[PDB]
């Protein structure tokens, strides 16, 4: 279970959604990795599921990321689509729904999934030859 594909799956959810820099991936979310360290890898992938769960929830039809052109419409269509993917991914990952977020730092969305890309291929990295 540890090094299952599902990494990869994240992994692929995080190249599309990096790629995004928009009005809407300024906004924050709580910045689980400005802690001191202290939870299993089951509870970081829930605390990073809880979080994003929570962004696409608040913004899915927020005004400032729906999009004046077709293009900006598309493009938010599609982050929130990646966001469930991977939030869906991390949730599978996780085993677990309780876990408190207690970070008051709050962090754009751009460099929470920037930070998360990082775990999820250091992960992959610590699984592969």
């Amino acid at each position: 279970h540890k090094c299952d594909i599902t990494l990869q799956e994240i992994i692929k959810d995080l190249n599309s959604l990096t790629e995004q820099k928009t009005l809407c991936t300024e906004l924050t979310v709580t910045d689980i990795f400005a802690a001191s360290k202290n939870t299993t890898e089951k509870e970081t992938f829930c605390r990073a599921a809880t979080v994003l769960r929570q962004f696409y929830s608040h913004h899915e039809k927020d005004t400032r990321c729906l999009g004046a052109t077709a293009q900006q419409f598309h493009r938010h269509k599609q982050l929130i689509r990646d966001l469930k993917r991977l939030d869906r991914n991390l949730w599978g990952l996780a085993g677990l729904n309780s876990c408190p977020v207690k970070e008051a730092n709050q962090s754009t969305l751009e460099n929470f999934l920037e930070r998360l890309k990082t775990i999820m291929r250091e992960k992959y990295s610590k699984c592969s030859s």
